[PDB]
């Protein structure tokens, strides 16, 4: 028995010692990077032992082991290739093919306000591997990637009965998004922007919105491994101060008698379009995604957000519901619960594997983003990501949970 | 190197003989049953040997070795526990649970002929593995079960592209249940009376309604691996007396044009009302619907029925499309690609587990068998097998694909 | 007391005699032809007298009178100006004008087979007065001009009561061209073919097609004044082989029980397209218009053809439901109770005063005729025929009802 | 020549004088009131000549000469039977007739605050002839009746072109009592709460909202002769607080830019809900409507109120999108230009005879006021007013323009 060491062997190729640099990039590679929460103690003592001389360093296999005896599972997980895709170096090579492909694609507007030739791709698989390529630490808001979010906080703490007392879980309809209501006098599903208004109507009810939204920070917080959420002010004034077509849902829904009972109606939407100017970047984001990948759980800490009832709901329905009209297509061409924004963003999701963020600001006639589109397909195309794709018998794509 | 020795003391508990009945119920409990058509050769040459006595009798390790050296690699792994759900023991005490409880369920009203106290559920495994509780072998018609079989019949030779040439993707809302068809002039997609007559209309196109409805039954009898698939004739001669509303569907969509060049929109509705007539019994059934869970690889046999372009796509349209107007909620509470028929029958997937049909003539209201349904919110409410339950942090549900 | 004298005096110079010739132009001024029927045996008196004499002849104060005393109330009142149009003279030259400037629009597609640069309109007063331009005299087939006339027959026969528990009195809405029943199961009026072949069912039920078509034609002949009805048997079968919609909405009536039980669903379809291949001419229909714009009484026969209560209620309907997707506008700026027909034919009725029928085979975007639709835009811009027109303060329109 | 004296010799039987207060009794018979303000200075002098004694007493042919010398034209009509209604004193018995068959209906709810069992109905015809049985002097709000008006008074300063530019021209389909704007992304007419928000915007565009009101507070006094149009505030503050509804209505409509440049959506409001709470007596409202039945002058002063293309046009809308879900239903058995409003009130035109307001607090469920729904049928039971009766042949009803 000696379980510290027996990576050490691996490192050392049955060596004297190792330099630390041919650790880094050892650890480099298995995906993972030098910042991970989980990682936080060994990356500690590294930091310590490099400052114990000017040397190399060089470690011992009992210098070694001290450092890596807190992480060790973790570590060994991911030297020995038990992460859900192994051979995460080369799967990136295509991530920057299937970038450089969409590269090109000119066509897109932007609404009304960045330059269009932005571009990013960010990945967090289930176990913490990330990968970037292109502009993928500039900032954007989530707009309505946002959906998804606040309704699995919604149902995470009220349950799938009470939440659904108020809004319905079917899709609109292509020319049936319209409307605002269904024929229960409820809004169709949280997607749209109906149900997200009654949806952010139940959260923390009793409370107000300077705080409410502290709420959804520190959820929001949990979701991203403490990785980057912000908040412009900016686009939130525009926002309501554009947000004619909202206030119509508002009004409707008090008449109605949709919100629950003392609702300030107007306090619910300020406290709205609040959540959608709500700041991300690529990478921020992919952790989000990750966690509803995860069961409920961050995969760069560990640390359980969502009960599953929460999570399980919010696939299924950025699975029928998250592209806007596009969806129907989305869940057949691509079947994968994504969620699109008006800002460029697309929150990705393979269930089980991982998550992404895509961020061109250039949208199509539908409001999706230009590249971003593009880019699922090609993805789908390359490997047996689709929701009902075979695991077994997948024809000519590629599996990146298997090796060789 | 000894891979048919490898199992021989592993029934034989270190012993020299194997009685033969325990060996085969060391079979009967991998769930396989002893008409497996990839275990053929092995039970033909078990015969053999048996009939070289009639005392009792045992098998030493060379006879073992050459009645199993046939089928080894399956068998093998029959063995080893290494199919998709290894205690298959305990999970069938559970389909006999979720069985007898949903026996209770009294509501509903037969359609119009049958008994209404009858129902039965069938399983078949991605593997081969099969159990069946209840009234499992009497037979009945698909109906609206075909819808999806004849859908990836299309797409296996015609293509994705040239088939959605002609039927839409999208679910239609339960507000659109009675339009044909879509802003495209295309009906929504190919699970309701308006899409089935269409993709009907491009099988096995220049060629008349004998080859086609045989070109049918032999795709379908690959599927089931040759269990029941029938046909009644007495079904066929009353869908075509109280057919009304189906001649709706099939003027409207000649006056539209659309059908390709050249179709006999007359004959087309009778070769639909053949397909709808097509008998198996619960038993047949879910061999066909572990087909599609499989990849389009037959489970029980090896042979490749449908290109996997074509199991996809039906999977896809299952989930969205494939429950008349409990579709929604139905993908929300029990998320999984089903497909419901007049006469009892819910042809259940699972995608990469197995495959299921269940059978109790009284439907509800929406057209669905009442003991079919509460069937299938119990066996999620007990199992993960939620399209988007996780496959790591799924709460306190039963993972039949794990040990332990 | 002598008022065959009056008449005497008041058309002769208070000379003489009177030539008969003055007395057919005194007589075909005042908008009467000729023909007129309740004429006949004065126009048989003077076709005796007239082979008396071989040189005139002139009648005198007793020759004149035993002509006209059969018909003196009616004669008198023509040229006591005592008609619904008094100056029928000028009100004629206006008619010519309106159809000149309409003469020269330009655009439209004739259906598909006539000759796009036909055009005639006439008219027929509620008192019998006749005026025709164009090509007036060429057979057309009503087409949806009919949907009216057999309307009126069925609820004189059975009743507003009865008759509307198959068919409903409102509209649909522009987007509800393509519904064929309202919330509750019943055709929305009966000027769309779902209702139009609803009402043909209700027309003496239990007697067969040969004798039902008599009826009717017997019906349409009492409402033309015995003028000209015909039937091309070669657009009935043309109608025949492509009425694909209308064999859609027959099904779809069939199966939601629409129709009076012992309807032979079938049947009822070529008894429709039997009535849509009527022959009538511009002359010979703007007396059936001029029927329904006196009350129920043929205005060239006196004759009772239809109860009061069935005037009433196909004039209402005409007025909301008559022209396709254009009877909003065309019931705003026209206001007139009109009928559209593909073939290029327009029933116009002015209530109470006048009836008309327009022709030219050039249709616009909505299927009704291009010069057709010209007209009676000019018509009404330009006399006070509009259903809310005032009759005291009407600004600058002209009132044909009133002479100077 | 004796103008004036040809009527002395009428009341007065060849006699010397005749006593004052029966000619007030011969003219109280005309059903004109002795308040008429075309009848001032005769009423005027008269009160002189009976001061110039405290007498009887009676009238001499040069002291009944130099009374009605200045009213003689429509004296003379009054007593020559020249009125629309020639025997209003048989008229009124039959309204007092239908009155109180109408009372004994006992269905119905009233709104949320009056007594259920205030009844009141008032008839003007278009000269001046007036009659009020039941609480006919007790005051309550126009509210929706509100909208033919404010449409007029749009129409009649901006012309029909104009105004719809921004409103189409027809009613909305059953099923969509619901949406808001059509087509062409404009609300349906200007009869639901959709397109009189609209139209509001559109009178007096750039002036505040106190000269607003007061534009069409003067344009109402002058439709009903300056008798009692009045405003209840209390109302309004009410109208204001739960019209939920309107503001939905409001702020989409600011979305998709429909209002015209510059229009403050809110203000709009305002204005509209002071527009409902207008108030009215079952007498003061029965003037305006007769406004409308004569061309757009006021029946009892003789001004032109209104442009005849302004209340053609509104006439038409109240005929089909008058009785919000009953229009189509009230237009085929009644079919006479109304309004309705949520207070108890009908008010209907008769073109070209009289106008009336009905009144019973308690509406059925659809917001028409019970006993004022039962009423109108009797009425048109009773006599050919109905829209396409025949002014001719009215089979077994009466007509009151006809003497005996
Ligand atoms: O008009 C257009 C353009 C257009 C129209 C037609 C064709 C093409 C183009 N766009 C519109 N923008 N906003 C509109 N109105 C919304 C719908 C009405 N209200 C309602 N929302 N949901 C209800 N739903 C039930 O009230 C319950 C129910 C639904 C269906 C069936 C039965 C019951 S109303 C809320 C507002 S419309
Ligand atoms: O519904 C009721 C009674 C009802 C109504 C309301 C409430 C409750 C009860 N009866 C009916 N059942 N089926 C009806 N429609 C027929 C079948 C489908 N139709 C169509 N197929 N495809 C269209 N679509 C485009 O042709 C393209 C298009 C789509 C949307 C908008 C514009 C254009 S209709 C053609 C006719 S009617």
């Amino acid at each position: 028995p000696s379980l510290e060491d027996l990576l050490f062997y691996t490192i050392a190729e049955g060596q004297e010692k190792i330099p630390v640099h041919k650790f880094i990039t050892a650890l480099k590679s298995t995906g993972l990077r030098t910042s991970d929460p989980r990682l936080k103690e060994c990356m500690d003592m590294l930091r310590l032992t490099l400052q114990t001389t000017s040397d190399g360093v060089m470690l011992d296999k009992d210098l070694f082991k001290k450092c890596v005896q807190s992480n060790i599972v973790l570590l060994t997980q991911a030297f020995r290739r038990k992460f859900v895709i192994p051979d995460f170096m080369s799967f990136t090579s295509h991530i920057d093919e299937l970038y450089e492909s969409a590269k090109k694609q000119s066509g897109g507007k932007v609404a009304d306000k960045f330059s269009p030739d932005l571009w990013g791709v960010s990945v967090c698989t289930v176990d913490g591997q990330r990968h970037s390529t292109g502009d993928t630490k500039v900032p954007f808001c989530l707009q309505s990637c946002v959906k998804p979010l606040k309704y699995a906080i919604a149902v995470n703490d009220l349950g799938t009965e009470y939440v659904h007392r108020y809004v319905g879980k079917e899709p609109s309809g292509l020319r049936f998004n319209k409307l605002f209501l269904n024929e229960d006098d409820k809004p169709h599903n949280p997607m749209v922007n109906a149900g997200a208004i009654v949806v952010t109507s139940l959260i923390k009810q009793g409370v107000n919105n300077a705080e409410k939204f502290d709420y959804v920070m520190q959820f929001l917080n949990k979701m991203a491994g403490n990785e980057y959420v912000g908040f412009s002010n900016a686009t939130f004034q525009s926002e309501r101060e554009s947000g004619d077509r909202n206030f119509a849902i508002g009004y409707y829904l008090k008449e109605k008698k949709c919100f629950p009972e003392g609702t300030d109606m107007v306090g619910i939407l300020d406290f709205y379009f609040q959540l959608c100017s709500i700041e991300v970047t690529c990478e921020s984001a992919s952790v989000m995604a990750a966690t509803l990948a995860n069961g409920g759980f961050c995969p760069i800490t560990g640390e359980r957000v969502l009960s599953p009832e929460a999570v399980r709901n919010t696939l299924s329905l950025m699975h029928s519901c998250g592209m806007y009209d596009f969806s129907g297509q989305f869940a057949f061409h691509v079947g994968l619960p994504a969620k699109s924004g008006v800002a460029g963003g697309i929150l990705l999701v393979v269930p089980n594997v991982m998550g992404m963020m895509c961020w061109s600001p250039p949208l199509d006639k539908m409001g999706n983003s230009v590249k971003g589109i593009h880019f699922c397909h090609d993805l789908v195309s390359l490997c047996n990501f689709h929701n009902y794709d075979n695991l077994r018998h997948f024809a000519k794509k590629l599996d990146p949970r298997r090796e060789g």
